[PDB]
């Protein structure tokens, strides 16, 4: 299809177009992308991922057309520590993708430990929300929580200083418009706290003309719960 | 998800989403549900159909919603025959449908001979157009070309009369809207010749939550090309 679009404002138990990965579940109408004990609280090591069943065209060589896509969705975050870790990401990825070995705590699910940091090996974008940036294991990362761009690689080409709020919900909107090339992210607390981060990106030369879209979160040996609460997408191919 | 839409303007070869059973294809942009020769003519005794591959959340028990929904599609038959057979549908059903042993020619690849006018024995809606309506084959047929709608049975529940227009495109769309219960169905030829049959349909009590949609088509010993050009389609789950 030229055109797709898909709106979960919650998600009850019964899933059938949802490809769930490593721990990820449904839980009390919400994905729970980190596995939690049988009280509700998050544990260490643990990865999980979902994706929409159904592939996206995001750009066709023989029309010379790129999709303009929008994606919204609200997380929370919650943890009995102070530095709860490592982070959750929306992501885009080949259809066939699975969770890479050794890529949890910071590397969220996403990339291999080998390489990580190696464009040329990869074929992701993702925006990330990084809660966890020690520099002797993220040596990657700004030193402060962020939300950042990753094309390729876990060290994202471009970030925001962001902050953390244990248990509230941050809405987020992404959008791609092929016009300008320009991915944008725009995140809000409920009391209108505000973060943006944007990067220019040839979707053609970094993915294949059909992805999967989806989600991914991890925790190594610091922890939080990554829970997605609602999401909704929607592409369109457009000439430009 | 709670609403899902999906759009195809045309369908060109590269498709991912599409589950295609018997002999249906796609050629020059368009989908041929039944087979064609190398000359791209209609042969006799082929069936086939196809399926958007994500399910679709019809109704939810738990939560007392039935969705509205509509399907916007043209296609267009072609046949040197006088008679050409045997129609196309637009259907409903069961997520892991697959064609029936026998449901050739009249049954329209949906239905078995042996429980064909069994309504306790079928989960399917579908709306025919259907050329072929011979009364000592196609005895449950009225005398003459028509547009049906069809509930668990091929003997329509209802039909109303409807001319073949040789390789002219019909623009169909049809609706449900889960308040007043009514399947409505309107079909249009491009000189604005208009058809438009409604029938009152619990689908509750037909189909289960989630389900497939697609087209079917088949021709037995008299044959025409069932070309689909374009389908877009829509749900969304509503209060009831
Ligand atoms: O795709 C159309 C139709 O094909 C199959 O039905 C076959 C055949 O059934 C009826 O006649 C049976 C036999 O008739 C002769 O003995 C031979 O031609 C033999 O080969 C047939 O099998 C009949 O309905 C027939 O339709 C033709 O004849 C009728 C009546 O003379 C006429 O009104 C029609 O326009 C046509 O010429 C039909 O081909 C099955 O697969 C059906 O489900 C399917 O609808
Ligand atoms: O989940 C946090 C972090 O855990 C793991 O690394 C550890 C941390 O850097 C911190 O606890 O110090 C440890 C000792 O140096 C170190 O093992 C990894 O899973 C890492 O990827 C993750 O970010
Ligand atoms: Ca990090
Ligand atoms: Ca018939
Ligand atoms: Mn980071
Ligand atoms: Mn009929």
């Amino acid at each position: 299809q030229d055109s797709l679009s898909f709106g979960f404002p919650t998600f009850p138990s019964d899933q059938k177009n949802l490809i769930f990965q490593g721990d990820a579940q449904i839980k009390n109408n919400a994905v729970q992308l980190t596995k939690t004990d049988s009280n509700g609280n998050p544990v260490a090591s643990t990865v999980g991922r979902i994706l929409f069943s159904a592939q996206v065209h995001l750009w066709e060589k023989s029309s010379s057309r790129v999709a303009n896509f929008q994606s919204q969705f609200s997380f929370s975050l919650k943890s009995p520590l102070s530095n709860g870790a490592d982070g959750i990401a929306f992501f885009i990825a080949p259809p066939d993708t699975t969770i890479p070995s050794g890529s949890g705590g910071g590397l969220l699910g996403l990339f291999a430990p080998g390489t990580a940091q190696n464009t040329s090996a990869n074929q992701v974008i993702a925006v990330e929300f990084d809660t966890f940036y020690a520099q002797d294991s993220n040596t990657w990362d700004p030193n402060y929580p962020h939300i950042g761009i990753d094309v390729n690689s876990i060290r994202s080409v471009k970030t925001v200083k962001w902050d953390r709020r244990d248990g509230q919900s941050l809405n987020v909107l992404v959008t791609f418009n092929p016009s300008t090339r320009n991915l944008d992210v725009v995140a809000t607390y409920s009391d209108g706290t505000r973060y943006e981060v944007s990067y220019e990106v040839d979707v053609r030369s970094v993915l294949p003309e059909w992805v999967r879209v989806g989600f991914s979160a991890a925790s190594g040996e610091q922890y939080q719960t990554h829970t997605l609460e609602s999401w909704s997408f929607t592409s369109t191919l457009l000439y430009t």
